[PDB]
């Protein structure tokens, strides 16, 4: 029911680009927002937490911030690893809607 | 930290096969697990929640089972549409795991 807009749908920058996505929710869901990473076959790996925390292990090129609406994730220096899609995810209410998701490459 | 292994990785089947995907969670979870299917390029979408209950709009041709540690997911009779990449996430416990998915295929 709660819509997610994930925007943009797909990137491509170079080595050390900052990259910068955003979610919108269709209703206020305060920080109760998600972040994983997907690589290409595999799974969602979380990576961000409650909008802005960062999971045990996660590189601190990652972050995210927003409430309420409005999230921000950032990249701030793409490396090959990095290459993935990115989804938002919010958990506040059914069904735990993701984003559309952003696939991130290197150009 | 808890591990949640989804067996196959992989299926084939033909048009009104049945299909049964198991996972496998390193604790004791209760019926804290969702199954999402994902499509190729998609979001993933949640189907069932807390092992078993149906999300609104989803066909009777999908299930879930189980409460523990072991929990199946069945699909009736496989149509053309249910062609994806199907995961389990248990989310008692950060991070929010998800198996490593089954993708289905149709021969």
């Amino acid at each position: 029911d709660i819509q997610m807009t994930q925007s943009p749908s797909s990137l491509s920058a170079s080595v050390g680009d900052r990259v910068t996505i955003t979610c919108q929710a269709s209703q206020d869901i305060t920080n109760h927002l998600n972040w994983y990473q997907q690589k290409p076959g595999k799974a969602p790996k979380l990576l961000i937490y409650d909008a802005s925390n960062l999971e045990t292990g996660v590189p601190s090129r990652f972050s995210g911030r927003g409430s309420g609406t409005h999230f921000t994730f950032t990249i701030s220096s793409l490396q090959p690893a990095d290459i993935a899609t990115y989804y938002c995810q919010e958990y506040d209410y059914l069904p735990q809607t993701f984003g559309g998701g952003t696939k991130v490459e290197i150009k």
